[PDB]
DNA sequence: ATCCTCCCCTAC
DNA sequence: TAAGGTAGGGGAGGAT
């Protein structure tokens, strides 16, 4: 019990051991090297030429799904279908890592607050909190992938998270609501009570809606041709991938608060929706209305081995940081340097640049966020720079670490989080 | 034009 | 109390 602090060597064991987005994370990470190493040999890229179907596979509420069928005794009494269920640490300010859709059916969503979740309940509804179980979460994780390879349907099995695949039939010069079915089935079995969701379609985009459309356990099949206003009707603006809540909010602010995706498509014009948010997002959304892909979303069919190379490695700490000198920074600096380290050798890089960021309190902030040990709110302040020569040698990393944390001069005492980076890596 | 640094955003 | 990580697209503004 009594969790171990920040000026302890081993915080970020034991932190990393307990952060659900740590895991998800590494477990990012590790599926693209799995993919770099088992297709090593295999001949990759889509192109121009080739006429293929998306499917977009994703569980639903895993975790929440997951921590379910692992349940211990003490929660015997329990009941997926009937009780709101979220995974969780705490019972105030902490996260919601996955929730049930009967949560969902309150308005409870993924990284809401315990607190925030409760006052949704209506009288004589309880909520349910169950502990993360990252073991089993890998095992279902493992039984999916494959299955998913052990049929043998996929000419292209794109990993996206630890929960998510998107697979890519090439159909050369009815079947498929056939394969979802298959696909549902096999991995409801090889995964024990685990539901999986499929959004098939001739786009990543429209793939990605239809699985959301899908969502409660289910298919949806909808191609560019079966486009139509009770579709676009049914979306939040930020269903479209890409859009978050500062896109939601610019998109509000410019189109005078279009309520769904049909709303948005019938008022914009793509001038004002690049002056909005930005162009390349605009020309995103844009293409995405019509069911199409960007340029940059494709990328990953023409040329997976290039997408799923990692090209930067780094460590992001913003919760638990509390220093009073900067001798505890300094250690804590060089620790985390010594942990990259490991990891770069693992991959064999070496880096050639080099950034420190970190959180600091705003001056109008209280000492203490209402999040127990949490960044509370912070500005960034952020510098980098280039190694002479690429190496993974301590000495000049961590001395450049230390060397930038001192130009930004942040207070120790002000610290709230701290990230340090190898931007640009390099080979053998 | 283009490139670089310091951010912001999104994803899951 | 509670575990708010991290890769990578992208834009603004200065430097060239
Ligand atoms: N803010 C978030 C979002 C997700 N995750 C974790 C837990 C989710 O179970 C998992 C996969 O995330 P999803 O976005 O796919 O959401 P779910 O699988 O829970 O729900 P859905 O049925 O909407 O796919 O990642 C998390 O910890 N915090
Ligand atoms: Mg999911
Ligand atoms: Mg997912």
């Amino acid at each position: 019990k009594r969790i171990v602090a920040c000026d302890d060597p081993d915080f970020l064991t034991s932190y990393f051991a307990h952060s659900r987005l740590h895991h998800l994370s590494a477990w990012k990470a590790n599926l693209k090297d799995k993919f770099l190493n088992e297709n090593i040999h295999k001949y990759t890229k889509i192109t121009d030429k080739d006429t293929y179907i998306i499917f977009h596979i994703d569980f639903d509420c895993f975790f929440a799904t997951v921590a379910y069928l692992c349940r211990s005794s003490s929660f015997s009494a329990c009941d997926f279908k009937r009780d709101p269920i979220v995974v969780c640490h705490g019972t105030k300010n902490s996260d919601i890592a996955s929730c049930n859709y009967v949560a969902r059916s309150y308005g409870i969503k993924n990284g809401m607050w315990v607190s925030q979740a409760e006052k949704m309940l209506p009288n004589g509804i309880k909520l349910i909190s169950l502990p993360y179980t990252f073991e089993q979460f890998q095992l279902k994780s493992e039984a999916f992938y494959s299955t998913l390879k052990r049929l043998n349907i996929f000419n292209l099995i794109l990993p996206i998270s630890i929960d998510e695949a998107v697979c890519v039939r090439i159909i050369p010069d009815t079947l498929n609501a056939r394969l979802c079915e298959e696909i549902r089935q096999e991995i409801f079995q090889g995964t024990n009570g685990c539901t999986v969701s499929i959004g098939c379609s001739d786009s990543l985009v429209l793939a990605r809606l239809a699985l959301k459309m899908a969502k409660p356990n289910g298919y949806n099949i909808t191609f560019k041709s079966n486009l139509s206003e009770e579709f676009w009707s049914s979306f939040k603006l930020d269903d479209l991938p890409g859009v978050g809540h500062s896109t939601l909010s610019r998109l509000e602010s410019t189109f005078d608060s279009p309520h769904s995706l049909n709303d948005l498509r019938k008022r914009y014009t793509l001038d004002a929706l690049k002056a909005s948010v930005g162009s390349k997002l605009g020309m995103k959304i844009h293409l995405a209305l019509q069911g199409q892909d960007d340029e940059e979303s494709l990328k990953i069919l023409y040329d997976p081995k290039e997408v799923l190379q990692r090209k930067s490695l780094s460590i992001d700490i913003n919760w638990g940081i509390r220093f009073k000198n900067i001798t505890q920074v300094d250690l804590f600096i060089e620790r985390g340097c010594q942990y990259l380290l490991e990891k770069l050798n693992e991959i064999n890089k070496t880096t050639s640049q080099i950034t420190l960021k970190l959180m600091r309190r705003c001056k109008d902030a209280p000492i203490e966020p209402p999040k127990y040990m949490g960044m509370g709110r912070c500005d960034s302040f952020s510098r980098s720079s280039r190694l002479g020569i690429p190496t993974n040698e301590f000495g000049i990393i961590a001395t450049e670490m230390k060397s930038l944390y001192r130009t930004l001069g942040c207070p120790p005492m002000e610290l709230r989080g701290l990230a340090l980076q190898f931007n640009k890596l390099v080979d053998v």
